[PDB]
């Protein structure tokens, strides 16, 4: 209730086009739709542990310290943001949305306790047992920035306060490196030359930048772009592409094997899926021209790739283009569209990834991407300012 920036907002960004064959009208109700389903498959609230709190259900994986792993720090962050968004549309939204913050806050990590622990596990034993991974706290830390313009910080949770303490508390203090770059989580090295592409996300740095007037944000914003382009000039010279890990300085593609992560982290695989997003989005928001350039090399690159045809994209690809997936999902098709709207003569792309996306049910991860991406093309991912 009270929502400021109730859905839909359906902003048009300078520059950035949008699906056309379908009203505005037919994009948001895609949109509610999917995040119905999505909220009535993934968004859980039964840990016997922390009644009242939320958390995103993830893949079904191994167990982690004796731990079995019902959710993570990434999707955290996801459904923070997705839930902040829909807000006006489900009435339910702060109230979720503030049993999501508890979790991520209860769920504290052993290392930097102002960040959040990266597996969420039904056990007390499991809050403030694990480390951190940057992207989810860039996530939630975000989404805090969301809420408050949202809702307001006035109420029970000061979004605002609590958004500028894990930014400068957290994430400066133990993500943000010397070299002006951003490690994996706050059990990597201050120092650290490790990075994963799918961490910069370009505009919720600006919006750090903005809600905090620390300028350690912009400086990383133009470190990370700079590495980017290093990386790709000499490593993707034809696909504009990047590898899910970038180590060293020069940037080179992380080796195989990297972390025993997959034995495709020195290509574009699942990790690196995400980046397109996430640096497109920059443009959009904050007329970035680097991220239009970026942008465009990728988004011309796969629509050759696959002669116009979304469905044809697979999962993964090595550096050069190559075929390292056999199948479209969600997670390499949706960003690869958002990457496209900065250029107008993209619009049949736009339209027929459109209608790829829409109604594309998989699994957790390519699900959860794909709404974070379908809120953004469609404009409804507004624009958090002081």
């Amino acid at each position: 209730a009270k929502e400021m920036k109730p859905f839909p907002q359906q902003v048009n960004y300078a520059g950035v086009i949008k699906p056309n064959h379908v009203t505005q009208e037919s994009l948001n109700a895609s949109v509610r739709s999917y995040y119905d389903n999505w909220k009535k498959k993934y968004l859980k609230n039964d840990l016997s542990s922390l009644p009242g709190g939320y958390y995103v259900k993830g893949e079904i994986t191994g167990d982690a310290d004796g731990f079995k792993p019902l959710g993570t720090s990434e999707g955290q962050g996801y459904g923070m943001i997705i839930t902040v968004l829909m807000a006006g549309y489900d009435s339910n939204a702060q109230k979720i949305y503030d049993g999501l913050f508890k979790t991520a806050r209860t769920f504290k990590s052993s290392q930097n306790p102002n960040l959040m622990g990266w597996v969420v596990a039904d056990s007390k034993k499991a809050q403030g047992h694990f480390d951190s991974a940057t992207d989810g706290d860039l996530d939630i830390a975000y989404s805090l920035l969301l809420a408050h313009k949202q809702w307001g910080s006035n109420g029970t949770v000061n979004y605002l306060k609590e958004a500028q303490d894990m930014i400068t508390k957290g994430i400066k203090a133990s993500n943000v490196t010397n070299n002006n770059q951003l490690n994996l989580g706050d059990w990597d090295s201050k120092s650290s030359l490790d990075t994963r592409p799918s961490d910069w996300m370009m505009s919720h740095l600006r919006a750090f930048y903005e809600f905090t007037g620390d300028k350690t944000w912009l400086t990383v914003i133009n470190n990370l772009y700079d590495v980017y382009t290093q990386f790709s000039n000499k490593y993707s010279p034809n696909t504009g592409l990047i590898s899910d890990f970038v180590v060293k300085n020069p940037p080179q593609p992380a080796p195989k094997d990297f972390l025993d992560e997959s034995e495709y982290t020195n290509a574009y695989y699942y990790n690196a899926s995400r980046v397109p997003l996430r640096i497109v989005m920059d443009y959009a928001m904050y007329g970035e021209k680097r991220s239009k350039v970026i942008s465009d090399k990728v988004s011309s690159w796969i629509q050759n790739k696959t002669n116009g045809n979304p469905s044809k994209i697979v999962d993964g690809y090595q550096l050069n283009g190559s075929n390292i997936g056999s199948y479209p999902t969600a997670v390499f098709v949706s960003p690869f569209i958002a990457a496209s709207i900065t250029s107008s003569n993209n619009q049949k792309w736009v339209n027929s990834g459109w209608d790829w996306m829409k109604n594309k049910r998989e699994r957790y991860f390519s699900d959860s991407y794909n709404l974070l991406t379908m809120l953004f093309i469609t404009g409804n991912w507004w624009k958090p300012v002081p």
